[PDB]
């Protein structure tokens, strides 16, 4: 920023242009020097491995390679877990002694890797409660214990949940397949020239932004220790229908909500910026904790630089100030979100702010802003590029394009 | 190729208008779980069933050949009709030639008889599959014919292979490339190579 202050971005130029290089290979990491001159002779290498979040082992291990070398480095024998769960190892070069240029502690390097991985074989623990269905004309409603979920049988979404008589949203839970869109998607120079092949001219000409959703189908069952209820939404602009939603929500004894989102988009409308849901919780909490990559916002085509580990931060944390408001904040390769009394759990990509995507998109400066009631929650099974080769043409490469036509995705939604 | 299932969860509900049975299995090989596979049967009132299949692969196993399905069929018929890339066998990564299709062939072209027997006769990009008075649909790819895998992996020499009681169908939601830079090293390009960690695809049996 003009005051210093560092943009996201500027994390991933540090990874990517780091001095030191490393190779896994079993138990051996291979540190290779990108330095033409100097001796690594103010480095020592951290290396931590831990299990979805907790850490198992540690160490220090000096530094002693010669420009352009090679060291390797053998690592103890690690424990082997009982419990389920992927292991990570983290290393990462700390400089003892300040420099010039820098203060004691300073981290110049890191890289992080999968090593082995347990898969969950525990079949969930069988609870003795049955939720209870009801069904109006308006609506079904699932009742369990304090709990209480309702769906709205005209628009078919999930509209209101209550632990106690606490009501948890203020927006209902909806499919979502647009951005507020970014500097690289208007992809304008000159303020007076308009590009027609721009991300958001041809978005907007295919009507993603006023897109309405038709109901097709929606009803409800009672299983042995279940509820099940079944949507069909179709998306239209002008006779035209653009994507098709089918969702499950199975209400379980337990409580928890799993919901399952199978999409079809039409091959020949411009791919969605994203495939995900949206709601407005109706609280506000002081911290947000994922376990996930971070702590940075990162994208698709900008996650070399974050690591998997649980992260813990404020809540005005998880957005970023661009002068020129836009999409912002996104945390991918989530496996875990725990917000006030709310768990989400599944393999997905969020954003969570005080700011709709809709206020983010018609307002020019951040200091316009203003914090709406609640907090907004944008979870995507999938997500577009950001680009960035320039700003002015087209720039998401092909490989981070929505293209696929098919999409599935699924979620836990629990209380914790 | 020694990986024994074991059966995890088998139930079954009526509901309005289907009934529906949900599955899970883990494979192992000593002590390690290296797939989860979670399917759904839902038997409609037409007749159709509704196949829903989800499959977890460990991280640190190789990355599997294929992720499918495959049974043994009683009948045996002269053609195979199918809507989907064609006419010729084609893979992932060797699939540019061929074009989306209705394509109708006897049984016997289905099968490739390279000299020496192997994996062979794969059609990708399918939407739709007639043999007999069975229909397939989905978005698949498929391999037909009167040898199983076992018999392919076994036999040496293509003039050996003799015909098994009725017709193998290997349908698959997903399949490795072939390579091919060269034969004496790995050369299966990482976008062919299925290393994502989770699975999904369904598929519709019906009888036409």
């Amino acid at each position: 920023f003009a005051d210093r202050t560092p943009h996201p971005a500027l994390t991933e130029a540090k990874h990517q242009q780091q001095f030191f290089q490393f190779r896994l290979s079993g138990q051996t990491i291979e540190v290779t020097s990108e330095y033409l001159f100097r001796h690594s002779d103010n480095e020592l290498l951290h290396w931590m491995v831990a299990l979805d979040g907790k850490p198992l082992a540690s160490g220090e291990v000096p530094l002693d390679v010669a420009p352009q070398g090679k060291q390797l480095i053998e690592l103890p024998e690690l424990p082997q877990p009982e419990s389920a769960g992927q292991l990570w190892l983290t290393v990462r070069v700390v400089q003892p002694n300040a420099t010039a240029w820098s203060e004691a502690g300073h981290i110049s390097a890191w890289q992080q890797w999968r090593l082995a991985e347990n898969l969950s074989v525990t079949l969930p623990a069988a609870s003795h409660a049955i939720p209870h269905l009801t069904t109006s004309e308006m609506d079904f409603c699932i009742e369990l214990g304090n709990k209480r979920w309702q769906f709205n049988r005209q628009s078919g979404f999930l509209s209101q949940m209550w632990i106690g008589d606490k009501k948890q949203l203020l927006t209902p839970l909806r499919d979502q397949f647009t951005r507020a869109p970014l500097d690289n998607d208007i992809g304008v120079s000159e303020a007076t020239r308009i590009d027609p092949n721009a991300w958001v001219e041809r978005w907007k000409a295919a009507g993603h932004y006023q897109a309405e959703a038709a109901l097709l189908q929606c009803t409800a069952d009672t299983l042995a220790d279940a509820v099940l209820i079944t949507t069909a939404h179709a998306w239209q602009h002008q006779g035209k229908t653009l994507f098709i939603s089918r969702k499950t929500y199975r209400i379980d004894g337990s409580g928890q909500m799993a919901i399952t989102v199978d999409v079809e988009v039409a091959s020949d409308t411009p791919h969605p910026a994203r495939i995900g849901l949206n709601c407005q919780l109706a609280q506000v909490a002081e911290r947000v904790n994922w376990l996930g990559l971070g702590p940075q916002e990162n994208y698709p085509d900008r996650l070399t630089a974050a690591c998997f580990d649980r992260w813990d931060l404020p809540l005005s944390d998880m957005y970023t100030p661009y002068v020129f408001p836009s999409e912002n904040g996104l945390r991918c390769g989530t496996r875990e979100l725990n917000y006030g009394p709310h768990q989400w759990r599944g393999d997905f990509q969020f954003n969570i702010s005080r700011y709709s995507q809709q206020q983010l998109m018609e307002t020019s400066h951040r200091h316009l802003l203003h914090a709406e009631e609640g907090t907004w929650l944008n979870i995507d099974g999938f997500h577009m590029g950001i680009g960035g080769d320039d700003s002015w043409s087209p720039s998401v490469s092909a490989e981070f394009q929505l293209s696929a036509g098919r999409y599935h995705y699924q979620l836990v939604w629990c209380q914790k």
